[PDB]
């Protein structure tokens, strides 16, 4: 698709399987999702924002799918106040932003 | 350009007279510069992301320059880890997310 930016860029994602919706954030090092139940252990990671540090789960090799595009990445489970698809998916889907 | 995303997609502005680099965010509703002097009259806002809010000064019809125009539009200021370009200013150049 080509999307432009006057509404929030939400997509549809499938992780781990499960349907969900999450902002794509150039802005954004990582992918974090709030309360996607990931099968596993998983392992402490923090993340920095606007407003601090926040401590999050980290899920290794997890598939996630956008627009038709099945990749396998790292996704991060924590107190987001919204879903994030960060640069490091948008490198795997071949995710440019342009003008 | 078209933008890949191995980096963090910062890009030069002029803000306040003044040459800024600043990330080009599409999960920033809004514009936000750290330490600048705008001339006009501002109003307190708050914005939120990952730990929580922070306090801002909203300055209203503010011009950028990105890339080669004159984008008018609204700048927020305060003491933000980095500088964002938000939605609100990459809409006035037609920016597009592509995938
Ligand atoms: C640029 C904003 C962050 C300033 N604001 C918040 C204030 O905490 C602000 C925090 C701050 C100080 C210095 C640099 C950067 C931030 N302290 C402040 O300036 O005092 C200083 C100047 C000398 O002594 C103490 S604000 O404009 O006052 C305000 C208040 C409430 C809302 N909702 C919105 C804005
Ligand atoms: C969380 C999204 C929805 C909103 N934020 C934009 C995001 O791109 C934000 C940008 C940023 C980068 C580095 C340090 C601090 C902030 N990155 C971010 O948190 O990266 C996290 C999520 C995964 O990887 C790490 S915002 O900063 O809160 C924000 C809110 C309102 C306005 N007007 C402008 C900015
Ligand atoms: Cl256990
Ligand atoms: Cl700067």
């Amino acid at each position: 698709p080509q999307i432009t930016l006057w509404k929030r860029p939400f997509v549809t994602v499938k992780v781990g399987g499960q349907l969900k919706e999450a902002l794509l954030d150039t802005g954004a090092d990582n992918t974090i999702f709030e309360d996607i139940n990931l099968p596993g252990r998983w392992k402490p990671k923090m993340v920095g924002g606007i407003g601090g540090f926040l401590k999050v789960r980290e899920y290794d090799q997890v598939p996630i799918e956008i627009a038709g595009h099945k990749v396998i990445g790292t996704v991060l489970v924590g107190p987001t106040p919204v879903n994030v698809i960060g640069r490091d998916t948008m490198t795997q889907i071949g995710a440019t932003l342009n003008f």
